[PDB]
Formats: structure tokens, sequence, C-alpha cells
């Protein structure tokens, strides 16, 4: 062994208080270290350089680096030694910046010393160390996305105009998500409709995506590259092959159901296509209110009722995954004060969407509930469901704020002599164009800013509503009139998140939505290898930014997919078969069935293990070792720790 | 000629105004019309289908569809012909929508007057039109990298991982852009260099990126797949390839200018290295402020130093241009009633970014610049260079709310003991952890928050400084006396912007941003094909959101890549010899020089001609005629419009 030494000052972060150069000399002295020095910054392009030279002259065969946190450098200077023909895993690394330099600042002596004594531990370590050679393995150029709204649609067309066969599992008959329940979109003023649909079409009919709809992912086994994805596809009671979406057996149909995508204040049948831009262009039967009369059937001209329908399971094998489950609307009932769902003419910022849609149930009309008749006046109220540690909702939603302002601009021009108030505490218009569609707000439509967050809505008898709230700015209570009150709901994960995130096997932020690998420069990734995060999944947004980050996934799944090879760690469980007795109390230690028997010794399997070393400490023996932590290089740190 | 007519309801939006009926019938009465049919949705798949097996089963050979704008659909229903065996150019669009249904709601009659006169004038078009068989063109599988910030960075590594070789220019000697001049990262408070410097030593070594660092684009030439690069490399007057970064040269350098990376509050030089983590290491002699001492020449060892050296021309052959230019910080010197430049104590968000930076001029202390001592109060100032029509800045520039509060909770941890307040407007955390940031400001750090606009700043004799300002929730005016001020100064775009802008051929928005292709689906896309945005180019944003961007930007310069062929429009100039008498009245009027003259004949080059029919308009004998809009067209439909 030839053990070349490398401490990094890291500028000052540890030669400020750590002596580099005493312990540049202690390590030199030590036995079997052929060469120690120390630079400014090793992990820098330099750095590397000096220790592939000093490889290639010295013929170092082991390196240890006294530098930061090994969970941060370790594949850098493995690459490093790797380019410079030494074996990836005859490699140590010393953690002296964060667990001695960065905690001990008030004992430059007693920090010196654990250094040293650290050092020591890792050359201990490193004389041990042996060659390892890594398994590659194949990665299939397949990709699975999760979620059929803008997010979803977008990664899909992306990863499918890239050439990769996706697969689109969607839980909604239809593909659209949130976006095609929009009327328009801020701050332009367009019709979602009019943009989503054409990539809901093109979704519909690329070669490269196979559209699994009314479908829920069940199972998700394996690793990047070797996904194994059971799906379960639910019984529409109707045959997609056959159905073309005429409509007959919506006309025939006897039982009315709420629509989903009417978000409770609009009417179908039992047997339903969710709106004409669906797609699939397919109907759908709901057996909680079906009565079987069997009117569909005999209206339908292509025979596509199929009352005996099953669910049915497919298996797909896929290399990567991007979720792509956007959000729900909060519910407001639990905001008693405001009384949403005992008020008549209390609504969301999302039914007021249905219902200034032209689509939507009530003909783009924004109507009383309780009258049928258009509001002369209408409040709306920002931050209903965020910014709230009452309900332990600490977030804000950062949507509401301008889509409260566009459906108010909305209103003003449908109902010109409209007045209109928004009750806000922070108006933040931060996005390109947001600002300025804030100042039109009241410049052209003349809508009216209140900064203050309202203590209550009281019902009077007549069903108007009366806001009572303290104008901050004019520091006074008031009590005003609104024939309408418009809560701004934040957003939420869906409805089954836990369910998918556990079956995935994704962590969650703070806020419930999905947590991504690094909050500043990997916004899309997980820590899961091979998974992949867009839109409102990991978080409250806007379309633009949530059609970036899905772009993105799709090109940060599609580099592992063009690769087409992953580097399996060597760091499993080898059993000694001349001192294994065959006692198997390591079999049921491993989770994941790697150990098994086989001629009376114990045979660990590759492809299962994952390297924890649990069967490793439960041999008594000794049989069972763990490659790169086997138990007399830890037991020689121990040693050196204390002596 | 059989012309099938294809008349859409769009749901109501024609139907509801022009009696689709009425026109079905009419264009099924025209001469050469062998169908006339109608459908809700035609743009839809069961449209398509419905005009696909149309064309199979009559034998249409020409087709026309009264829908929306060709702007939007053209290509749809091209390709929706092109399926069904007939030719792309045998189509013909009706806009009754744009131009009919939608502007004359109060005269459905004269709305049904019109759209049946301009469905004759699109069959009258539409009988003389010919098949044109489209060129292909090949797509280079390069792209062009303009900025080396963390959005340039993360597209070129993207690029680049994905298989595509990547040219990286950086106008500055080193890539790191902003990102490497903070010194944390809000909402973490995370090392911003810790993390961006092995990105940096990445572009760095991949084979896939050539990084051309201290470099301008000067000419963009040609279009998607061919795009022509003339880059100008400015001479260091070191030599790269020798140069090692050792700094001896700085060391003996009796010259001292500023640091451009110190933002106007560091020295260093004559020949310097603009921070220790580098990319390129290498030294930079500014000869603004060299005297030609040749010290730094006889204490290198490398023989790095070159003082004859010129400027390089590069000339690159690309398929795609990722523009990642960037921003500036807002000059707050115009706004004379804060007194930046005129106050000692004045200073701005990004000069105190360097400050707190440890590797910064003053080595991580907050201090005065009127005596270097440490403040005992300081404010900040929100919204400086923003959302002010005084200064023509309507907009936010969305990241200094969270900067100014993350500086705060910096200068608290550094001196427990100081006093901070923060006079804002809105506090705009919309981000993800954001509002919690928010809350901690005050909760851990105890920063004060005053909502008041300060009207002035106010230099008192002993150089402290007078906020006068209203406190708003007060209601009351308020004179507080601070140590420091901090300027809030948004975000603006780069020095030189509009030269790169003019040189590629964008355009740019309100805010004088580059301008995306569609500000809700295609945010990284430009007008102009084969170039993207990523990053504050496109607008102000934070580092995740850029990131994102710069991903989805890569993926989408790789679809065209992947594909390697484009389609060019036929629609271009055509001589008939036997006709062109050679007058040559004609090759002057094309801008791009298409036309020549070969054996006395005008002659046009398809590579060159765009097709914007000036020549043909031109030429008085006939000769010049433009494919899809010949003469006879245009005519044909002018006697239709009025007859
Ligand atoms: C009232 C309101 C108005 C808005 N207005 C605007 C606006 O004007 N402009 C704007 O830019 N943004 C607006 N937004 C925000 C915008 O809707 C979101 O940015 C966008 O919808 C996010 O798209 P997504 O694909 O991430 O999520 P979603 O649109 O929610 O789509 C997610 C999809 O995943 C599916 N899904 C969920 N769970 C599963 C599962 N387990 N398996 C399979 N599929 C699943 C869902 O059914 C859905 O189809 C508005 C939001 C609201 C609430
Ligand atoms: C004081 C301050 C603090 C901030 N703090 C944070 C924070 O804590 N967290 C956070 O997430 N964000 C923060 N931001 C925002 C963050 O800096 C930006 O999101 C990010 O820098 C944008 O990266 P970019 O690559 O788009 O642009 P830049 O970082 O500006 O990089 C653009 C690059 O392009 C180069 N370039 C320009 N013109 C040309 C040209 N013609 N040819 C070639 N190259 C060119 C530039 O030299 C530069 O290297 C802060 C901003 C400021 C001002
Ligand atoms: S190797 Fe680690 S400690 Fe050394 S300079 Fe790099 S990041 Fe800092
Ligand atoms: S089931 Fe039959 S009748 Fe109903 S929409 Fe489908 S094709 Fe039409
Ligand atoms: S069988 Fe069910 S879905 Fe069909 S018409 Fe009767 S109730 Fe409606
Ligand atoms: S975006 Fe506006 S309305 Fe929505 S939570 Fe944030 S501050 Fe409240
Ligand atoms: S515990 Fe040890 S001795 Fe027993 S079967 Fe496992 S490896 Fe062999
Ligand atoms: S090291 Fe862990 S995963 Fe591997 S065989 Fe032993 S118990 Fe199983
Ligand atoms: S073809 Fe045009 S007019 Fe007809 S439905 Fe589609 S978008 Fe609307
Ligand atoms: S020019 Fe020479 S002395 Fe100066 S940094 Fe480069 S190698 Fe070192
Ligand atoms: S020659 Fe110029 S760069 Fe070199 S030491 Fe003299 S002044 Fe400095
Ligand atoms: S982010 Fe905050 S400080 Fe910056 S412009 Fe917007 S409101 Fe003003
Ligand atoms: S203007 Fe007409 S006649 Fe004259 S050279 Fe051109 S094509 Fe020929
Ligand atoms: S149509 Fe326009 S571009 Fe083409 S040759 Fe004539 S003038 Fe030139």
């Amino acid at each position: 062994p030839k053990i070349g030494v490398y401490v990094c000052h890291c500028g000052v972060n540890i030669g400020g208080v750590v002596d580099v150069e005493a312990v540049r000399d202690y390590a030199a002295k030590l036995p079997n270290v052929v060469i120690a020095k120390d630079y400014k910054y090793y992990c820098s392009d330099p750095g590397q350089l000096e220790i592939q030279k000093d490889i290639k002259e010295l013929g170092i065969n082991r390196v240890v680096v006294a530098a930061c946190s090994p969970r941060l450098h370790e594949p850098t200077f493995r690459r490093c030694v790797e380019e410079a023909g030494l074996n990836q895993f005859l490699f140590e690394f010393a953690n002296i910046r964060e667990h001695d330099s960065w905690v001990h600042m008030d004992n430059p002596e007693g920090a010196t010393e654990k250094a040293k004594d650290l050092v020591r531990m890792a050359v201990a370590k490193a004389r041990l160390l042996e060659p390892l050679e890594a398994s590659k393995v194949s990665v299939d150029d397949k990709a699975l996305v999760i979620g059929g709204g803008v997010a979803g649609i977008q990664a899909a067309l992306d990863l499918a105009d890239m050439g990769f066969k996706t697969y689109m599992v969607e839980k909604r008959p239809s593909i659209s998500g949130r976006m095609g329940q929009l009327d328009k979109t801020f701050p332009t003023l367009d019709c979602s409709m009019c943009i989503l649909a054409p990539k809901m079409v093109d979704v519909g009919k690329h070669d490269n995506i196979e559209l699994i709809t009314y479908a829920e992912v069940k199972e998700v086994d394996g690793y990047i590259g070797n996904f194994k994805v059971k799906i379960e596809k639910k019984p529409r009671y109707i045959d997609e092959e056959l159905c073309t979406g005429c409509g007959s057996c919506v006309e025939v149909c006897p039982i009315e159901m709420p629509n989903y995508f009417d978000e409770g204040i609009g009417m179908t049948k039992a047997v339903y296509i969710p709106f004409p831009q669906a797609v699939p262009l397919c109907a759908t039967i709901d057996k909680d209110y079906c009565i079987e009369c069997m009117l569909c059937d005999e209206v339908c001209e292509r025979g596509a009722v199929k009352h005996d329908q099953e669910p049915e399971e497919i298996e797909i094998e896929v290399g990567t995954i991007i979720v792509a489950t956007g959000y729900d609307a909060y519910d407001p009932t639990e905001k008693l004060e405001y009384g949403y769902g005992r008020h008549t003419n209390v609504i969301t910022g999302l039914e007021l969407e249905r219902m200034i849609n032209a689509s939507g149930p009530t003909d783009g009309k924004v109507l009383k509930p309780s009258d049928g008749e258009k509001p002369k006046r209408v409040a709306f109220i920002h931050c209903v469901g965020s910014r709230d540690e009452q309900i332990g909702k600490p977030y804000c939603s950062r949507v509401c704020c301008m889509y409260i302002m566009k459906n108010a601009q909305l209103i003003k021009d449908k109902m010109p002599d409209t007045e209109v108030t928004l009750y806000y505490m922070d108006i933040r218009a931060f996005g390109k164009g947001f600002e300025e569609f804030y100042k039109r707000s009241q410049e052209k439509y003349g809508i009216k800013f209140i900064r203050g967050r309202p203590a209550e809505v009281i019902e009077n008898p007549d069903l108007t509503l009366t806001v009572r709230s303290e104008d901050t700015l004019l520091g006074k209570v008031t009590e005003y009139d609104y024939d309408m009150v418009v809560l701004g709901v934040g957003l939420v994960p869906p409805e089954g998140a836990e369910t998918l995130r556990q079956t995935i096997g994704l962590s969650k932020s703070a806020d419930g939505f999905l947590m991504e690998a690094h909050p500043k420069l990997r916004p899309v990734d997980t820590l899961t290898d091979g998974v992949y995060l867009a839109g409102v999944a990991q978080g409250p947004k806007d379309i633009p930014d949530a059609v970036a980050q899905a772009s993105g996934a799709a090109a940060r799944a599609a580099i592992p997919m063009v690769k087409g090879e992953v580097e399996i760690e060597p760091i499993i469980a080898v059993t000694d078969s001349d001192v294994c007795g065959g006692c198997e109390v390591c079999i049921e230690l491993c989770p994941f069935g790697a150990i098994s028997i086989e001629e009376g010794h114990a045979n660990v399997n590759v492809a299962l293990c994952k390297g924890c070393g649990t069967c490793v400490a439960a041999c008594p023996s000794g049989a069972m070792d763990q490659q790169h932590f086997k138990t007399e290089q830890i037991m020689a740190q121990i040693e050196a720790a204390l002596n």
C-alpha cells in the first residue's frame, strides 16, 4: 500500500481553524504513506490534476483526502482517481470540515488534534481497502408520466418528440388537468382551452405516447432504468375503441349526478363526457348512479356500452418516471367565520372559474346561487386556506392573487356595472406582466382594493353578505354589503397524494408537496434516482413555471435513457463458504431477500442486495462481510480513534 | 378539382353568430364542390378523422375549412390532409371566427353574408391551387449557449449529457454569472459557491462542451439547424493553455483597478483572476490599466504572459441557440431623493452581497464605507428601480423582497446586536418556503418591517442617514436614523442586450427582457425557430426557476436536433423563362439576394428565397410568380369578394 494524503485548505474553511501544515506532516510521517500534499481547492480542476499527476508519478495505489463530507464530493474524487487509472474504491474520505473545523471554532488546538485523529482513522481504513469492480445495468429507454395536466402533457410530448416511448397514466377519464377548467388565463386573458386542446389532441395522436386514462398507478418496484409498474385501469363500462363520443347515451340517460369537471356546481348524467374537448372523447358510466336501464345500450349505434366490464391490470417496464399529479383546491368549509357551505352566496375561486366559463354549467353567466340573478356587488377574499397558522397552512399559494384579479377583471368585462372589491394582505404580482396586470385592474376596470384580512362574513336575512373587516390603511372597521363573496382558496396536494408518494417512495416537503433533490440546483429531480417532478406536484406555481419544469424534467429523465447504462455500487455482502455454517440467521434480516441458501451455504444476490450491512453485523462467526465496510476496517478505525 | 368544404361550429363561437347550416348549403351549391359538411370541433381528432374519411371515400383533391384564423390551425389541417394522402398545399383556410363572427355580433345577417363571401373567396383561391413538394433540410446536432451563469451552465450541461456537442460563449473571463457573487441563497441560507463551483468545474471538464470565455457573439446568420455564428474572442494577454492560475503575476503587479466581480467595492491588479473558483482558472490583463512593466512576464514560470496577443475570430456552425445572458443590477443613481452615489453610507443589495461574502473585499465584514466600522442600525428599502412609473419601471423584480430578507437575516447572524428595519410596500414571499422564511425573519431574528415607501433619505453631518417615510399602518410620518441604508435594487437587462438581440433577431417584451413565443405554453421558445431562452434572459426570477427554464430549453432545443430534419415552406418565387425578358428590376428587391441572372433569365435560389412576394408584385409582365400566392389566385379572390 502506497497511500497519498491530500489535505484541503478549502480557502480558510479548514485552514482558518485547522493547521493544514501540521496535519500534512503528520500524514507524511504515518506508516505506508508515500506523499502528503495540501492544496487550496482540491475539488477544483487544478487539485484533481495534482492528484492525477501524483498517482501517475509516485505510483500511489491508495488515495486519502482530508476535505469536506464524503456525501458531497466522494463521487468527484472517485472519478478523479478513475481517470488516472486507479480503482474507484481504493479511495478514502476524512471529514474535517463539517465534523471538525466548523464545530470547534473556539478550540483550534482541539480541532487540530481531532483532525489528526480523523486522518489517522481514514488511513487505517484505507490500508485495508481493495479494488471492487462496479457492475453496469442497462437503462430502459421508456418513461412513465403520472398525471395528464398541462405539466404532464408537456413532459409526455417532450419525451415523445425526443424519440422515447412514453406512457401517460391519468386518473380522470380525460386529460387536461385544472387548466382545462379555466376560462381565461392571466395576465393575458387568453382562452385556456383554445391553447390547451391542440396539445391534448397531440398527446392523443402521438405514435410514441400510450395514453391510459381513468387509471391509477398501483405498484412501483425496482430502480432507475428498471422500474416495474402495475397500473389499474378502472372500468368505464364503455368500450374506448368503439365509442366515438357522439353523446346520444347522455341524451337518453335518466339519472343525474354531479360533474366532477364543474366542481360541484354542474350536473351531468350517469353516463357522461366530462367536456366537449375531452381526450379520449369517450363516455363513462358511474355505477354509483347507474340504475342499469339499458337505454344507453339501445341508443348506441357503435355497440360501445359494456355493463359487464371489469377492472384491467396493466404491467409496464419503464426507465424513468415523472410525477405530474398537480393539486386540489383548498376546501374552505373549516373557516367557519366565512360561512362556506352555510351561506348561499359564498363560492370559491375555482367554482367562479367554472361559472364564468362559456361552456360551464351556467353558460358563462355569473349568477347568484340563491336566485339565479347577476350579482351587483362582489367581494373577493385573498389568502383563504393560506398564510394561516390557525389551520396549519403557513405557505403562500402563489396564484390566488393573480387569478382573483383576473376573475374580477372578467366579471367587470361581462357586467361592467358590477362593483368588485378585493380584500388583500399583500398583492403578490411578481411574475412577468403581473404588476402591469395589477395596475390595469384599477386603471381600466375600476376594481377596489381594501388592505384588510376580513374578520367575518355575515349572511343577512335577504341572503346578502356583510363583510366585516378593518381597512388598515384607513385604520377603521368597515361592514360592507355584497351580493356575492368569492373565497380565494389556495392550492393543496391532490386527494390520494400520500398513497402515490408511498407507492413510489418519495419524500414530501413541509407544505405537503413532493420534495426536490436540491432546492436551488435540482428543482425537478428527487433523491430517488430515475424519478422526476413537474408542475404543481412540486409546489404551487402558475402555468408557465409548470411548463418549464415539465420540459426540464423531460430533459433530466432523457439524460440517463440516452446514456443507456448506470453503475451499481459494489458495497454488498459476501459470504465465505469455507467459514459459513449455514445457520441462516442472516436471510430474514435482509429486507430485500438478497440472501438465500445454496449447497448449505449462504449466497447473496447482487441484484437484490443494497449494502446495508445488517446481515454482516448479525453473523457471529464472520462468514458474512460487507465490501468496503469490512469488520477489520471498522475495527482498525475504532482502534485508531483511541490510539 | 373536387373541393370538399368543412364549416366548423367551434361550439357556439361561430354557430352562435353565423348560421353554419346556410353556409354549408351555399358551399355545397358552389361550382366544383363535391361535399359540404359541418362538425362541432373540426380541429379535434373526430373532425380530422371525418376529413380523412371524406378524402378517402369521395376522392377529394381540394380541402377548404371555414374555421378560425390560419395562423392557429393551418399546420394542423395540413398534416391532417397529408395523413390521408392529399398534398399539403391543396388546402385553403377561411377566417370566419376572428374576422367575421367575433367582430359583427350585433349584425348576424351581415355576419352570415360576410361568411358566405369569405367561403366563396376561399373556394375561388382553392380552385387554382396545385401541389408543391416541400424540401427537407438537415439539422445540425450542435448547440450554442450564450451566457455562463447558472441558467447557461445548466443548459450546456444538460445538452452535453444528452450527447450533443455544445459551445458556451461567455463575455466575462470566467463563468458563474451572478450566482457566484452571492454569499448565501434564500430561503435555505446555503452557500451559493459551494453548490455552483462543482457545476462550473463540470462545464470546464466536459468532453462535449467547448467553453469560450472572454468572448462575444458578433454575427449570427442562417436558420434552424443551419446557424453560422461569428464569435470574437477578446485578448486576455495571457495564454489560456499555459496559465495555471497560480497568481504570482497578481502578487507582483503594481497597478490597482476595480474588480468587476466585487461590483465597485473591491480592488484587484491590472492582471487579475476574478475569484479563486474561476473557470477557467486563468489570469487576465486589462490594458486600460497595464503600464507594460513586464513584472508579470518575469515572475511567471509557465511563460503564459502574452502582451502581443490579438483578438481572435472563431466561426462555428450550430443547429440550436440558447440565450442565457442574465441581467444587470439596477443603478439607483437617478433616484436623487435616496442619494445613492452622494451619501457615503448608502449601498445597493448586490454590493451588500459582495460585502457579506467571506471571500469578498472586506473578508465578510459588513462595514460602513465612511469609516470601516460595523453599522449598529441598518435600513433596507424595497422596490428601488421597480414598480415605479416615475422612472418607467412598472414591473416587479420578483427577487428583491427575498434577498432583502435574506441579507437582513445574514446581518443579524453575523452581528446579533444590529438593528435591521425593512421599508416595504408588499412582501412578495410567493415561492416554496418563502412565507416561512418571511415569518422566520421576524420570529427568530427580530427584523422590523415598516409598510411604507420612503419619501427621502437625508445625510446628517455625522454621516448617519435619516429615512423619512410614512408608517402607513400607524398612519404617521417617521424620521428614523440609521448607520447604513441598503437599496433593494431591481433587475434590468444586461449591458449590450440590444446589440445581441439585434444580432440574433429576437423581439423584447414591455419590460425590456426577451420575449417568449407564447406566455403560457412556450415559455422558453422564441418566434425565431431554433433559438431558445433560459433564465433571467426571459425576465427576473430566482435560481430554481432559471434552472427549470434552462433544462426545458435544453429539451426543446434537443427535439429538433434529434429529429435531424426540418421542412422548408415552398412558397417561393418561380420565373417563367419563356416570358422573362431579363429586365432585372426584381433582383434588387430581394433583401436576401435570392434572384440572380442566368442565360439572360431571372433565376431564384430556393435556399435564399423566403417567399415575401415583393419581386412578383414588381414584375410587370408576370414572368415572376409566387407559389401558393399566384396573381391569378389573388385576382380570383378579389373578383369573388365583389361578385
Ligand atoms: C381558480 C384557479 C385559477 C387559475 N388561473 C390560472 C391562470 O389564469 N393562469 C395560470 O397560469 N395558472 C392559473 N392557475 C394555476 C394553474 O391551474 C396551475 O399552474 C396548473 O393547473 C398546474 O398544472 P399541473 O399539470 O401541474 O397540475 P393539474 O392541472 O392539477 O393537473 C394534474 C393532473 O394529474 C392528475 N392526477 C392527480 N393525481 C393522479 C394520480 N394519482 N394518478 C394519475 N393522475 C393523477 C389530475 O387528475 C390532473 O389531470 C389557476 C389555478 C386556480 C385554482
Ligand atoms: C443581490 C441579489 C441576490 C440574489 N439572491 C438570490 C438568492 O439568494 N437565491 C436565488 O435563488 N436567487 C437570487 N438572486 C437571483 C439570481 O441571481 C438569478 O436568478 C440568477 O443569477 C439568474 O441566472 P442567469 O444564468 O439567468 O443569469 P446571470 O447569473 O446574470 O448569468 C448571465 C451570464 O451571461 C453573461 N452574459 C451577459 N451578456 C452576455 C453576452 N452578450 N455574451 C455572453 N455572455 C453574456 C454574464 O456575464 C453572466 O455570466 C439574487 C439576485 C440579486 C441581484
Ligand atoms: S474538496 Fe471539499 S473542503 Fe476542499 S475545497 Fe472542495 S468543497 Fe472545500
Ligand atoms: S357509448 Fe355509444 S352513444 Fe354513448 S357516446 Fe359512445 S358511441 Fe356515442
Ligand atoms: S344504463 Fe345507466 S348509464 Fe345507461 S341510461 Fe340507464 S342509468 Fe344511464
Ligand atoms: S398569492 Fe396572494 S392570495 Fe394567494 S396566498 Fe399568496 S398573498 Fe394570499
Ligand atoms: S449468519 Fe453467517 S454463518 Fe450463518 S448462514 Fe449467514 S453467513 Fe453463514
Ligand atoms: S447487506 Fe443488507 S441488503 Fe445486503 S444481503 Fe445483507 S441484509 Fe440484505
Ligand atoms: S378548427 Fe378552429 S374554429 Fe374550429 S373548433 Fe378548432 S379552433 Fe375552433
Ligand atoms: S500568468 Fe503565469 S504567473 Fe500569472 S497566474 Fe498564469 S501561470 Fe501564474
Ligand atoms: S505588465 Fe501590466 S499586468 Fe504585468 S505587472 Fe506590469 S502593469 Fe501589471
Ligand atoms: S420583489 Fe418585492 S422588493 Fe422586489 S420589486 Fe417586487 S415588491 Fe418590490
Ligand atoms: S422582373 Fe420579371 S421580366 Fe424582369 S428579370 Fe425579373 S422575372 Fe424577368
Ligand atoms: S419572393 Fe421575396 S425573398 Fe423570394 S425572391 Fe422574391 S423578393 Fe426575394
